[PDB]
């Protein structure tokens, strides 16, 4: 029930994962450090690696649309041979 919790699925969408993470930083938003503890810094960190990547490229105060527009671009499933 913590933000940990909240991670980037492989097949979970980044909107899921965004309505978790809000989810649950709504279900106690407060930390030791929320100041210095930056919310979309945890949501990037505690985002998929790719999608951190995406998201440094992005800048240091993306838009809600900016990261779900370059976590849609991350690559995943594109063939016809069925994924492992």
């Amino acid at each position: 029930t913590s933000i940990l919790d909240i991670r980037q699925g492989p097949k979970e969408p980044f909107r899921d994962y965004v309505d978790r993470f809000y989810k649950t930083l709504r279900a106690e938003q407060a930390s030791q450090e929320v100041k210095n503890a930056a919310t979309e810094t945890l949501l990037v960190q505690n985002a998929n690696p790719d999608c951190k990547t995406i998201l440094k490229a992005l800048g240091p105060g993306a838009t809600l649309e900016e990261m779900m527009t370059a976590c849609q671009g991350v690559g995943g499933p594109g063939h016809k041979a069925r994924v492992l």
